[PDB]
């Protein structure tokens, strides 16, 4: 049949039941919030936040806090940050490219020769097709993290769990160590757009639309994937199609519609409404509606680095920025999932990544000695057609110039430390993530002799609509043991260093706890703010604080997945003056994938990154360092 998954237990099953997202305690909130000012300030500054903390406790803190409790309370169907969350991206006025849009690039299907561009473009599509009539069908296993699969991830608990009503079934699961996540981002997943609008962008979904989007050399292309009793189109037709598209012999059009999508909100606001004056709005919607976008580029990837650049931003013309998802297959058959960021999260896309990964490559819809069928292509097959005016020309050159202009200041790069990884360090009793994050703020005291704002994403999809919630790496512990290792190294003995690396993954491990609990205290601080403006009234002091700002101007982005479906993913910087490090400890190696604008330099980083991760593991060896 067309479905990738057969589960018994309903997609949806624990979804009326998840427990709501926590509001810490307010004093909670403010030590936190200082425990991670501690290695960021000097004395004087500290002492300053830390006597705006005080007043903002007992002040209009406290005041605002018991508001958003009460506003909670009478919104129990969502969560404290939903609302808020959602507008930080949709209000946000610069490009997505870069700022916000992400990367996870597929590994290759590990058969050499399923990796022909039209064979893996077909499979792939296909494959996806089959995800979102799993996901309709209400096939697709809950997502659930499990303590121990091997008691609650089984048939057998399954079995029982599927006749426990869903206002209930979220506590069978709690009952036997097992945490079913929130799968309403999954509602974006397919026939999904962002549209430009003043003020705030909005979230379109089409889902009686049975269409792809292919982008080629720039021109739109577009065709049926379901059939009109909402069966899979033969995967015939789609490679026939597919080939089509391929084999097309027109340049690249004079204004690529495309790069529209990469500007600023406001300007792409205005220049939409334009297109929709001239005509375009039908054109629009076959657009914004297709299941997703499928891009084909007609070019092989040179190195992992023209692999991040292509699947981060690409040239301009052949990525629609706005589509929930564009999944890129260049000429080699290296393929990736570029998402939007506003409706959805690594968790949710990974597990649509991971799926389509295992169905292309373990049941592949075609081989690469397929034939295509003899189907009427140039009928079935619409190149779209816009009608531009002299002002959506210059639109569309300003585009691209402003376009051109950022990806230049970009330079990304990567390294994979052999030595070890999970294994080595689980040995060691450590946190391999915690070893990773100390890694960075070492190099970056090696780099640049500072230590500085620091991010790390950690899911709160265990609660309802919850996404993300920050962990602060730089610690008190990271501090000291960076100062050690890069400072003064001769003056600590290997035990020393040793007990110094034990405390940091403590602490590191005691924070990942916290987030994942929505115990950490940005979220919470964040919605404080954003309810004093919502409600008119000036923002607090301990906003206007230039420690706040510092701390929420993340020099150091991070982020991480574990899946042996993922080669490799990316992220631009956050800020100017920023590194956005994606990164993977592996069993047996830990790699990074680091971007960088002008105002940093990424290799020397990397550089930096590898001869501590040497120190480290010279230091848990017993081996004095090597300076
Ligand atoms: C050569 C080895 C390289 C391996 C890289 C491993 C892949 C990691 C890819 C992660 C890309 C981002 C995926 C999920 C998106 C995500 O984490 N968004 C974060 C969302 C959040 O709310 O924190 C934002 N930010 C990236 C800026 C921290
Ligand atoms: C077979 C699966 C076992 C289901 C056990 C149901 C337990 C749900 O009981 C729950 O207890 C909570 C604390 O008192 C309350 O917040 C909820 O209102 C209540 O429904």
């Amino acid at each position: 049949d067309d479905y990738l998954q057969h589960s018994i237990v309903p997609t949806m099953h624990y979804q009326d039941s998840l427990p709501r997202l926590p509001i810490p305690k307010l004093e909670d909130t403010m030590k936190r919030y200082l425990n991670a000012q501690k290695p960021l300030l000097d004395d004087s500054q500290f002492r300053r936040t830390e006597a705006l903390c005080k007043n903002f406790e007992t002040g209009v803190g406290k005041e605002l806090h018991a508001h958003l409790l009460a506003q909670d309370k009478q919104n129990k169907h969502t969560s404290y940050i939903s609302g808020p969350w959602f507008d930080m991206y949709l209000t946000a006025r610069d490009s997505i490219v870069l700022n916000f849009n992400p990367f996870m690039a597929f590994n290759p299907d590990p058969k050499s020769e399923y990796n022909d561009q039209l064979t893996r473009a077909t499979n792939l599509t296909v494959s996806a097709v089959r995800f979102l009539k799993t996901l309709q069908a209400g096939l697709l296993e809950p997502e659930v993290f499990h303590l121990n699969p091997s008691k609650s991830d089984t048939d057998a608990f399954k079995r029982l769990i599927r006749f426990v009503p869903p206002s209930l079934s979220w506590y069978g699961a709690y009952l036997v160590n097992a945490y079913p996540l929130d799968m309403s981002q999954y509602f974006r997943l397919f026939n999904s757009t962002r549209i430009p609008r003043p003020n705030r962008d909005e979230l379109f979904t089409d889902t009686k639309a049975r269409h792809l989007l292919v982008l080629r050399k720039g021109h739109f292309y577009v065709f049926d994937v379901l059939d009109q009793d909402g069966n899979i189109v033969n995967p015939l037709e789609i490679q026939a199609h597919l080939k089509y598209i391929l084999s097309d012999s027109s340049p690249v059009p004079e204004f690529p519609v495309a790069y529209l999508t990469s500007e600023n909100r406001d300007v792409w606001a205005e220049l939409r409404q334009k297109l929709i004056f001239d005509g375009n709005e039908e054109t629009l919607k076959k657009v914004d509606s297709a299941v997703f976008c499928l891009c084909l580029d007609d070019f092989p990837m040179k190195d992992l680095i023209h692999l991040s650049h292509t699947m981060l931003h690409g040239d301009g013309t052949n990525r629609w920025f706005d589509k929930s998802f564009n999944l890129i297959v260049a000429e080699d058959g290296t393929a990736a999932v570029h998402f939007e960021h506003s409706w959805g999260d690594g968790v949710a896309v990974l597990r649509f990544f991971n799926e389509v990964f295992r169905d292309s490559t373990q049941t592949p819809a075609i081989t690469p000695q397929s034939q295509p069928a003899a189907t009427n292509s140039s009928a079935s097959v619409e190149t779209l057609s816009f009608n531009l005016s002299g002002a959506l020309k210059a639109g569309i050159t300003a585009a691209k110039e402003k376009f051109d202009t950022t990806v230049k200041t970009l330079s990304i790069d990567s390294i994979q430390f052999q030595r070890g990884g999970k294994e080595f360090l689980k040995k060691k009793q450590l946190s391999p993530d915690a070893v990773a994050q100390l890694a960075f703020q070492m190099a970056f005291l090696r780099q640049y002799g500072q230590t500085v704002a620091t991010y790390e994403s950690c899911s709160t999809a265990a609660f309802k609509h919850g996404r993300t919630e920050t962990i602060r790496p730089a610690s008190i512990f990271t501090k000291r043991c960076s100062e050690a290792f890069v400072r003064d190294p001769s003056k600590h003995s290997v035990g020393e260093l040793q007990h110094m690396m034990a405390e940091c993954s403590k602490y590191h491990g005691q924070l990942t706890k916290e987030a994942a609990m929505g115990q950490g205290f940005d979220r919470h601080l964040y919605a404080l703010r954003y309810l004093a403006t919502a409600r008119g009234l000036n923002l607090p002091e301990l906003y206007l604080d230039p420690a706040y700002q510092q701390m929420n101007h993340n020099i150091l982005s991070t982020s991480t997945l574990n899946s042996p479906a993922v080669s490799l993913g990316g992220f631009a910087p956050v800020v100017p003056d920023g590194f956005g490090i994606a990164y993977a400890v592996h069993d047996d190696w830990i790699g990074c994938n680091v971007s960088s604008y002008s105002g940093r330099n990424a290799r020397e980083f990397l550089h930096c990154v590898q001869k501590c991760l040497e120190d480290i593991f010279d230091a848990l060896e017993g081996k004095a360092i090597k300076t």
